[PDB]
């Protein structure tokens, strides 16, 4: 029995149109599953007021430096995400991948067939599809869903989930007007501090409820002229060149100094310079050692924390935004137009609920341990937690994707598992997602492993899956290098610690955090060498 396909990608967002335009672009016959209506994923979905890119906008587009869509013009430095969507879409005409997808239709099993080396792909729980390759696109974040929060259902008023706002015919986001109205925003990630100050503008009152504060960095976001871009696409191919270099993918890379190397005055003055500066400067043009050493670390934090007593007038307000929880830059920075100057509004306030924890959402708004607060609208801004746990993935012996990475995820490459032939795993925390510029990022690891299916072809192997050794090896280097950073002890949970029944210590990371550009060079040492650590057949 063959399969009907050369593969299958799962998502329509940056990173599954791109890989499935690859495959057919390479000959072979790809479909793709897409939950939504059209393209786009994160830029699709997330429709909330404020949502725009960290990434600057040419840096994130590659959209049109890989000379698909080399004539985009970007209007912004930081795109908005009608822009995103736009942008998308461009790329999606370009490509002429919409064909290969079928849309509303979401994938609920794919279970691997060991006699014949394919994958049962199942549609809405009815239709099944077989592929050769199974490829998951499904994004690094999973899911809109109702925090964990007694009561969400019993509001009388209007609720909002971030990833999930109500939307006119025209895709524009409706009831984004809240004159006169007494709104709650639970959460201050990144998804909220971009809607805190949007929506202090209209709102009677605003409640945040801050259960942990994060550091939070000025954008510095400016329309983008018509002479800055066409010099942006003149430079196009040194800006590629530059992107693909960078430990991240973002147009920024590390000060070769330490901390220690100048003098208190020197730093000051570079710090000031650096978060006066559009985009990530300050934390990815940083000294080497920004995320190494402890120290160094505490010369970025002091300075960030005295930036934010300049800009917050109440002291008492500004403590509370400060956080004392972690390192700056030990999650991916929330960057930010006037979200502290929002606190000096007299309609704003900041209610802790790590001090006073919500005890439910009331039919008149919510209930913490000391105070009730009567509302008219709630934005649950709680953010997303992985997109591949609500499918049913199973591979040999009828194992569960879920069991087999119980103890932390366990791949060779960041790319398969063992356990789970011929399927890879695109764009996730355990590839490099949670730090990455994804566009540039996701881009080229969708190229090598269309590279990799295509040596397959060309060989005529129908079989491919890591070894035990390989992956082991992989893993616990992946492990070795997150646990040299000050990462480790500031996100416990993103170590699994498993001490086995016969007493053994496993530890794995969630998040791979390798810089790209080493990453990438060793899967070349790997594909060159014909795949060595895959066993191919
Ligand atoms: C608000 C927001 C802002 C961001 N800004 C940046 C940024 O500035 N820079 C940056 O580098 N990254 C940013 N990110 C991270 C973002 O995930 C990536 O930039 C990028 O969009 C990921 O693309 P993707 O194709 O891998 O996944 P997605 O864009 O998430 O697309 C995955 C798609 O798969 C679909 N899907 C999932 N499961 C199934 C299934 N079972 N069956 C059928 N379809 C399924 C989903 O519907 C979705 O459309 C941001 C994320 C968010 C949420
Ligand atoms: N380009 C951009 O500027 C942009 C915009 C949005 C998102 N993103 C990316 O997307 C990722 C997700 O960001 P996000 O802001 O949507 O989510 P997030 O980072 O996970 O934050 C969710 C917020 O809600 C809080 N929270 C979660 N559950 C709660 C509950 N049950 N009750 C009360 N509070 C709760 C969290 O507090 P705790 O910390 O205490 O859990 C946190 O403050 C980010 O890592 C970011 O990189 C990027
Ligand atoms: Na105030």
């Amino acid at each position: 029995k063959s399969p009907a396909l050369d593969a299958v990608v799962i998502g329509a967002g940056v990173t599954g149109i791109y890989q499935a335009f690859l495959i057919n672009q390479a000959g072979m016959k790809v479909l793709g599953i897409e939950a939504g209506e059209d393209v786009g994923g994160t830029w699709y979905w997330n429709r909330y007021p404020g949502c725009r890119l960290d990434t600057e906008s040419y840096a994130y587009g590659y959209f049109a430096l890989k000379g698909i869509i080399p004539e985009w013009e970007w209007s912004e430095n930081f795109a908005s995400q009608p822009e995103m969507l736009r942008y998308v879409n461009r790329a999606a005409d370009a490509m002429d991948v919409r064909k290969h997808y079928r849309f509303n239709t979401r994938v609920t099993a794919a279970r691997y067939v060991e006699n014949d080396r394919l994958w049962e792909v199942t549609l809405d729980n009815e239709e099944v599809v077989t592929c050769r390759f199974l490829i998951s696109a499904t994004g690094p974040l999973s899911a809109s869903r109702m925090p964990d929060i007694k009561g969400i259902d019993s509001f009388k008023g209007e609720s909002f989930h971030s990833s999930r706002w109500p939307t006119d015919a025209e895709g524009a986001p409706k009831g984004v007007d809240f004159t006169g109205k007494r709104v709650g925003v639970i959460g201050t990630g990144a998804t909220g501090v971009q809607i805190i100050p949007i929506a202090a503008e209209t709102a009677k009152e605003l409640y945040v409820f801050q259960r942990t504060p994060n550091w939070c960095t000025p954008l510095g976001n400016s329309p983008m002229s018509k002479e800055k871009m066409d010099s942006l696409r003149n430079r196009y191919p040194t800006i590629l060149e530059y992107v693909k270099s960078t430990d991240t993918a973002f147009p920024y890379h590390r000060d070769p100094r330490k901390g220690t190397d100048v003098s208190e005055s020197e730093r000051d003055a570079f710090f000031e310079e650096l978060y006066r500066q559009p985009g990530y400067g300050i934390w990815l043009s940083g000294f080497r050692d920004l995320l190494l050493n402890k120290e160094s670390n505490k010369f970025l934090a002091d300075f960030v924390a005295k930036k934010i007593r300049q800009r917050v007038k109440d002291p008492v307000v500004a403590e509370k935004l400060i956080p004392k929880d972690h390192p700056f830059g030990a999650k991916r920075v929330p960057m930010e137009t006037n979200y502290y100057e929002t606190y000096n509004r007299d309609n704003v306030h900041l209610v802790d609920i790590r001090e006073a924890p919500i005890q439910e959402v009331t039919p008149e708004g919510i209930k913490t341990a000391d105070a009730a607060y009567d509302l008219d609208v709630i934005i649950y801004a709680t953010g997303f937690d992985g997109s591949l746990d609500r499918i049913d993935i199973r591979g040999k012996d009828n194992v569960r994707l879920i069991d087999a990475w119980a103890e932390g995820p366990s791949t060779y490459l960041g790319l398969q598992a063992r356990g789970f032939p011929n399927f890879f795993t695109l764009v996730g925390p355990h590839n490099g997602s949670t730090f990455c510029n994804v566009g540039v990022c996701g881009g080229l690891q969708a190229e090598w492993v269309l590279r990799m299916i295509s040596y397959m072809k060309d060989n005529g192997f129908t079989y491919s899956e890591p070894t035990q050794a390989a992956e082991n090896r992989w893993t616990e280097e992946v492990y070795a290098d997150f646990s040299r950073t000050l990462l480790a002890e500031a996100n416990a949970w993103w170590v699994k610690t498993t001490t086995k029944p016969d007493g053994s210590v496993v530890r794995r990371t969630l998040v791979h955090v390798s810089g790209g550009p080493e990453y990438r060079k060793r899967c070349e040492q790997v594909a060159y060498n014909n795949y060595n650590g895959f066993e191919l057949a």
